[PDB]
């Protein structure tokens, strides 16, 4: 019943290589912002974690998501040190989907 929820994390691993790929970002990337902060509170990534015993997790991706990697990628003039943050965050969202419940 994770099938939607695992969709998001594959489109939030999607939208953090999309916004690394626009580093130093400008006004014009405000939006991408916008888009990723939705699908990361999404109710239904919500549902599917509560479900499937994984709250703490997924709260702990957004909370690193807001405390660490926008921070972090608003502030970077190059792609050199907030790429292995990405790369983090991406890591983060495969454990996430190794925990949901995939089976029929």
């Amino acid at each position: 019943g994770s099938a939607h929820a695992i969709n998001k994390a594959g489109s939030l691993r999607m939208q953090s290589y999309r916004l690394l790929a626009a580093v130093p970002l400008s006004e014009k990337d405000k939006p991408l912002i916008k888009e990723m902060e939705q699908t990361a509170f999404s109710a239904e990534l919500t549902r599917a974690a509560e479900r499937d015993g994984q709250l703490a997790q997924l709260q702990g991706l957004q909370d690193y998501w807001r405390n660490e990697l926008i921070p972090a990628l608003m502030r970077a003039q190059n792609r050199e040190t907030v790429s292995a943050d990405v790369s983090q965050f991406v890591a983060g969202l495969d454990q996430l989907v190794s925990g949901f419940d995939r089976t029929t």
